[PDB]
Parts: C-alpha cells; structure tokens; sequence
C-alpha cells in the first residue's frame, strides 16, 4: 500500500534545444502537459510543462536499479514492495527560461534543477552556457548535469564531454555537481538518475508553521460556456506554496490585489476571498502546502481570475504582516558580460534614473532606480511588489535593444 500525497518537493529542467526536453520528464513520469493533461486541463494556450511522479526506493533489491517510481517492484527477482519515498514534481521551460518573456515564476519554484544538454552536441553549447548562468543569478539549490544522447556516441566520446563539463565548471559554484550519462528517446540508466534526484536534489527542510504564500502563476474561469448561474464557482488559482501551510474553508488574501480604477490616479485593493477547496493534479486534496504546483478553489467574481489575471500576485493569508511597497531597496552585485545571440557584451553598472526589470518570485516588475549605490540602490517599480521577507531574491534585467537580459541578484531590504 502507497499514500497518496500532494508533491512534496519541486525540480526544474532546462537546457539548450538539446533533446529532449519533455521527453527527459515523461522517461521519469508519464501523461501531463502541454498538449493534454488529464484528467487536469480541458484546453489550454502556451504555459510551463508540469508532471509530478512518485519516487520510491526498494530495501530488498540493488542499487541503483532498487529505484523505482511506481510500487511495482518486480525487476529485482522479489514480490516485496518498495518503501514509499517522495512524489517529485518536474516543471521545464517549453520555451521561456531565458532570453525571451522573462518572468522568474517556476524560477521561485525550483527546490532544484536539472541542466540537461545532449552529448550528441559539442559542449559547452551556447543556450545552454546561458542556462547555468540563470542556475547561479537565480540562485537554484542543487542542481545535476544530465547527458543527454549517451546512446548516440560511445561511452568514450561521452568523456571527451565530461572533460568539457568538469572544464566548464573549474572553479565555480557547482563543482560537486553531478553528471549524469542518460539518454533520450531510450530508458538506459534513468534509475540511477533518480538515485542522484534522491541524493543531490535532497527532500528540502521547511517549518510547517510559518507565513503562508502562495505565488499566483496563472488564473481562470473555469466555467466554460453552458454553465448556468446556478451552478458555478469562483474561478481558480494557480500558483504554488513557498511557506507555510494552506487549507480550505480558511480565509486568504491577494496582494497586491485588485486594482483601482478612478479619478486620474490608479492605486491597489487586495483582494479579501476564502480558500474553497485544494487540489494536486488529479486528485482533490485537503490542506495545501510547500512543494509541487496547486490550484486553490475561492468566491471570487471569475471576472477577477479569467485569462491568468492574478498571475505575478500572492496568496497570503487573511491578516498578516505583508508589505506592499511602490518603492524597493535591495543589496545587491551584477555581472560584468551578457552572453546571448553572436557574442557575450560589456555590460555596464546600474545607471542612475534607469529603467531596469525586476522580477520578484512570481512576479516581474519595471522600475526606475532613483538612488545608486555600491551594495544597494533604490527602485521606483511602476507595479507594487508584495515583499514579505528580508531575504527575497530579485533579478535584475535591463534592455539593451529590444527586450530585457539578465545582469544580476539582489535581496529586497525592508
Ligand atoms: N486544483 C484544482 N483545479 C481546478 C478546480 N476546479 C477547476 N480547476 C481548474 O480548471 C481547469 C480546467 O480547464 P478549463 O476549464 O478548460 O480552462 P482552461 O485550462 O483555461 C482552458 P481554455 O483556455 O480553453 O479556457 C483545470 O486546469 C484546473 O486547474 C479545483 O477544484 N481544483
């Protein structure tokens, strides 16, 4: 017998368009985003790739093949089940990680990260040098180096890679970073893959009572046309908890909340609005909490939650102390090279009166820094950022011809 939990812990996968993107997940998991779901979404428009798995590790057999995912432990000549681990979530990138529509929501969400770059391609490869990057701006803990495509070249070609990789990463902030030989469209190996999941990307630590936030990364109206009146419910949210604990029937807040439309001035309202119900992927659970993606039921006007509406908000609980400000100052140090499309560029420090991008978890606001320093500067962001801790992290980006990069990490001071 294995219970049925809510994901407990949260890893992202990026990488180049090195193969295989979804493919890496679905060897780990099964059925889930983007072009299906079920039974989780009936239709849909772009958006992240979620799957969550179960993970459990068998006493009787031998590692690594002891690993499994499923209670089935047939494949080590025993009938004994396995003891039930943890139950993994995997979200990736189909297309948004970095260089185009920046917005650092699954970028909170990472309690690890798998960087995945196929050894059918001459490493480092260019997207996904960038990628490590963001690993270390965003700061990610724990993260593996997959090889991808292991079965395309021999297992000595896919060291003239791990030279490259342990060459790549001399003297920076992973250097017991693992890498993992595995391959695509095949199973070869993946259990051991998840032995390094069990190990590197370890089940974090949290304290079951504190401030819960929720971070709202999408929102709808679940009430398709041909429902009636009668029968309807407030639109959901997305979003994923960070801390604390979440549960129905207990009242909640957005913040910044709804935003006021009058006079010549705009200003913002939170929202006052109960959690109706819960529920992870396919089954409706009771009492929400940190790790993996949910989806909270509520009252309010799906007018308010259509068309990811509330996205880059927070879920806060009715009452608590949660600062919104117009104005952020945050310690900080950014890079010295932008690396993209052709070439890395010189990239200068933070100027005075400019207008940098600033993403805060789920959320990514433009604000105009109105005072410099060193360590620190402040920033007149034109949406109110909800900060609620003196050690959240920001990305810095600034537009250097069309769109926004990258440049640096800092915390917000309050
Ligand atoms: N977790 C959870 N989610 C719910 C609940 N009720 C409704 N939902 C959400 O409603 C969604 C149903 O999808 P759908 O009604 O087609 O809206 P949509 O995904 O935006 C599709 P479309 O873009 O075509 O309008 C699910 O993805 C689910 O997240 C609930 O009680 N719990």
């Amino acid at each position: 017998a294995w219970p049925k939990v809510q994901p407990e812990v949260n890893i992202g996968v990026v990488g180049h368009v090195d193969h295989g993107k979804t493919t890496l997940v679905q060897a780990i998991t099964g059925i889930w985003t983007s072009k299906h779901s079920e039974e989780l979404k009936r239709g849909m428009t772009i958006k992240l790739g979620y799957a969550e798995t179960n993970i459990g590790v068998c006493e009787s057999c031998k590692k690594p093949e002891a690993y499994v995912t499923e209670p089935s432990c047939k494949s080590c000549g025993s009938d004994d089940e396995p003891k039930f681990l943890r139950r993994i979530s995997f979200i990736d990138a189909p297309g948004h990680e970095v260089l185009m529509a920046t917005m650092l929501s699954g970028a909170a969400l990472m309690d690890g990260a798998i960087l995945v770059v196929a050894a059918n391609e001459p490493f480092p490869q260019p997207q996904t040098r960038e990628h490590f990057v963001a690993l270390g701006i965003i700061g990610v803990k724990n993260l593996i180096i997959v090889q991808n495509k292991v079965d395309v070249v021999s297992k000595e070609e896919a060291l003239s890679q791990y030279r490259q990789i342990k060459q790549f990463t001399k003297g920076t902030w992973a250097e017991n970073v693992p890498i993992i030989p595995v391959s695509a469209l095949h199973k070869i190996n993946i259990d051991s893959l998840i032995e390094g999941i069990e190990e590197y990307i370890k089940t974090p630590y949290r304290d079951l009572s504190q401030k819960p936030v929720m971070l709202v990364i999408r929102s709808f109206d679940v009430n398709k046309p041909g429902t009636q009146f009668n029968e309807l419910k407030g639109g959901v949210i997305g979003g994923s908890i960070i801390q604390g604990l979440f549960k129905v029937d207990q009242e909640i807040k957005v913040l910044p909340g709804l935003r006021v439309e009058k006079q010549g001035k705009v200003s913002y309202e939170p929202i006052f609005t109960k959690i109706s119900s819960i529920r992870f992927g396919d089954e409706e659970f009771k009492e929400a909490k940190p790790g993996g993606l949910v989806a909270i039921g509520t009252y309010l006007d799906p007018s308010l939650t259509k068309a990811d509406n509330l996205l880059g908000s927070i879920i806060t609980l009715a009452d608590a102390e949660v600062p919104v400000l117009w104005n952020i100052r945050i310690k900080y140090n950014l890079l010295e090279r932008v690396v993209g499309a052709k070439e890395m560029l010189k990239v200068d420090p933070i100027r005075a009166k400019e207008t940098l991008m600033l993403s805060v978890g789920s959320s990514t606001t433009l604000g105009i820094v109105t005072s410099v320093k060193k360590d620190e500067i402040e920033v007149e962001l034109r949406r109110p950022v909800a900060v609620w801790s003196n050690n959240i992290r920001t990305v810095i980006s600034r537009q250097i011809a069309g769109r926004w990069r990258m440049i640096g990490w800092g915390l917000v001071e309050i």
